[PDB]
């Protein structure tokens, strides 16, 4: 039996084993190749699942253990993409990254994560949440040397995502999450076509869908950026009204230690809300009570049966020890509030 009230989850990614990849980095090269890597990825999935279960996470992910990066791995499996043709581009309208190049017409040929999801589905009866990159974030994490159009390419990616997502649903995934950190930047594009591309990505799915929009991984570039954002981070106000009208079921957001006004959650009243109650941009471990405090504040704007305690973003850049402490705090804080709501203490 699954957790009916305040079920916990994370944004998706968790640290990989030392023998599989370099610690505490983004885009780590794989330390195994060939059949050893095939086995290692699945063993890492099993170990990550166990870590999530031990920490009391109710809705589990792959720990993103089988991918190098939450955006570029998916892109690299597509036709029309040159994996080893790298360019430095400014991503998120702000900072530089080494990204793959679109060299021709894009298409999905073989499935990407479906065999992984079938494998994970056999390991547990708990709900499974699998993240894919959203169409906008995809076009913002590559160099387009063919379409020469963010919108045209994003449309093609929406179609491809829909194919992958539908097959992940067939594999038994319960929640398909689309990672759209780009939505906290490109407001005009979100309004003109980003929502439409997200709708195309989710068309015909019967499982629950989520969109994740945050202020990024725990890296210096982002913590520096946060220091410039002022007293109120109101980026969500630009996109929440349209997300409210969309067919997305769950909105995953950053909240803990942020300056996002909590009353912005009223704009999505009726949606399920994955409320980030863990700051993945500090190594300081939250107390259970600090997590509980964020969840209590969120209950002013979200019905208890729609509140999904979560992390502000993924944890692949953190150490295993920090991650363990944070996930334990998340589950412990959720339980504090769950017990209050049920008059158990
Ligand atoms: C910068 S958005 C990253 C989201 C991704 N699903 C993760 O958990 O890492
Ligand atoms: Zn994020």
């Amino acid at each position: 039996l699954n957790q009916a009230l305040l079920p916990t989850s994370t944004a998706g990614s968790l640290p990989k084993p030392l023998w599989l990849a370099e610690p505490e980095t983004l885009w780590s090269p794989w330390k195994l190749q060939g059949e050893e890597l095939i086995t290692g990825k699945h063993d890492a999935l099993r170990l990550s699942l166990q870590d999530q279960q031990l920490a009391g996470i109710d809705i589990v992910s792959d720990g993103e253990q089988t991918r190098q990066h939450f955006v570029t791995t998916f892109i690299e499996h597509l036709n029309g993409v040159d994996f080893s043709k790298r360019k430095i581009v400014k991503i998120r309208d702000r900072y530089d990254a080494s990204v793959p190049t679109v060299v021709g017409p894009v298409s999905r040929q073989k499935s990407v994560f479906v065999e992984d999801a079938k494998f994970l589905r056999k390991q547990t009866t708990q709900p499974i949440k699998w993240a894919l990159p959203g169409p906008m974030t995809m076009i913002d994490t590559l160099y387009d040397d063919h379409y020469k159009s963010r919108e045209k390419l994003a449309w093609e990616f929406a179609k491809i995502l829909n194919e992958e997502a539908k097959e992940l649903e067939a594999a038994g995934v319960d929640i398909i999450q689309f990672d759209e950190p780009a939505f906290n930047v490109f407001f005009d594009e979100v309004n003109d076509w980003g929502i439409a591309c997200l709708e195309r990505a989710i068309e015909g799915l019967k499982c629950e869908t989520a969109v994740h929009i945050c202020y990024g991984y725990g890296i210096k570039a982002n913590t520096d950026w946060k220091k410039t954002l002022g007293s109120e981070w109101r980026q969500y106000e630009e996109v929440f009204p349209k997300l409210q009208k969309s067919n997305i079921d769950i909105i995953s957001l950053e909240c803990h230690n942020s300056h996002v006004p909590m009353e912005l959650l009223e704009l999505i009243r009726g949606k399920k809300v994955m409320v980030g109650a863990i700051d993945v941009a500090t190594d300081t471990i939250e107390t259970a009570e600090e997590v509980a405090d964020t969840l209590r504040k969120a209950l002013k704007f979200v019905d208890a049966d729609k509140l999904y305690p979560c992390t502000n973003c993924g944890m692949t850049p953190l150490s295993h020890q920090v991650t363990r402490g944070k996930l334990n705090a998340l589950s412990a804080g959720a339980e504090i509030v769950r017990k209050e709501l049920l008059a158990l203490r």
